[PDB]
């Protein structure tokens, strides 16, 4: 953050769908998009297609 004097700053976290774009702003990255912990940019959302289905697939397979 610009403080008074341009002498010392204090870097305030941003939100948790905040990447630290620039140094004292943050900027919001489109979606399917995860801030990464540091400071490079945005990850990609992991996706699946429930191969294994255990907690609620397996049961509609053997009944099927």
């Amino acid at each position: 953050t610009v403080k008074g004097m341009p002498c010392c700053w204090h870097c305030e976290p941003c939100t948790g769908y905040q990447y630290q774009v620039d140094r004292y702003t943050c900027k919001t990255c489109p979606y399917d998009m995860r801030p990464t912990e540091n400071r490079t940019g945005c990850r990609p959302i992991p996706i699946i297609k429930l191969e294994w289905g255990s907690p609620w697939a397996v049961l509609p397979l053997f009944l099927a």
